[PDB]
């Protein structure tokens, strides 16, 4: 990341200002619980008293403060308990990008007592007022944004286990992709050249499902729902 392209993360510590210089976005997936390579989340590899002026810390200030000289340690430390300065036009497009995803999840994972469109989620969220942080990750705040929509919107978390049996004729172009829809348990080739299993997806993924089911096996597979767990 270049300097130029950098944003200054800042803690106050022990009376000092301590600042690095990162890629935003990389700054902004540590804050969310995501691994990062350090070596490109620094612009630079150092610790600094003032950024644009180029004070750098010294070893023994950090040592004393921080206990440590590891600029990336300091660095991890800064961005996670600091603040990151970035620019209001990337707070914008963050924004509308974990906007998104949220709008997505929901849609995929719930179902109302089957699924919401996007657009009905996204109407949902506006007229809550519902808040958007985006340095959390979509798992970790959609729980309470959905119970903040509870009032206008009903919304239900639901996966259901769908028993699966495909003929033998479309083993080969049906087992590859179920396994690249994500759910396949129990799998297991039968005697005739058949093969079963038991397909855990969201409920809002149901149609989806069927309708891979429909073209992989020309309407041959047999399916049997199982339960719906909430």
């Amino acid at each position: 990341v270049s300097l130029d392209k950098a944003v200054i993360a800042r803690l106050r510590k022990g009376g000092e200002e301590f600042e690095v210089l990162v890629d935003p976005y990389l700054a902004r997936d540590l804050k969310e619980g995501k691994e990062v390579n350090f070596e490109d989340l620094l612009a630079a590899e150092e610790v600094f008293k003032d950024a644009k002026k180029g004070e750098r810390a010294s070893v023994d200030e950090l040592r004393k403060i921080f206990g440590t000289d590891d600029v990336f340690e300091i660095a991890r430390k800064i961005i996670l308990e600091g603040e990151v300065q970035i620019t209001a036009e990337q707070r914008r497009e963050m924004l509308e990008a974990k906007r998104k995803q949220i709008i997505n999840f929901i849609s995929r994972n719930t179902i109302d007592p089957a699924p919401h469109p996007p657009s009905r989620i996204e109407r949902a969220l506006e007229e809550a007022k519902v808040h958007i942080d985006i340095f959390k990750s979509v798992e970790a705040q959609v729980k309470d944004i959905v119970k903040a929509l509870k009032p206008i919107l009903p919304l239900k978390f639901e996966e259901m286990e769908i028993a699966i049996k495909i003929p033998p004729e479309h083993t080969g172009r049906a087992i590859s992709a179920l396994y690249n829809f994500g759910g396949v348990t129990r799998e297991e080739w039968q005697r005739d050249g058949s093969w079963i299993c038991v397909m855990r997806i969201p409920s809002g993924m149901y149609g989806d499902l069927m309708d891979l089911l429909g073209k992989v096996a020309k309407g041959e597979a047999l399916t049997k729902v199982l339960r719906r767990i909430g």
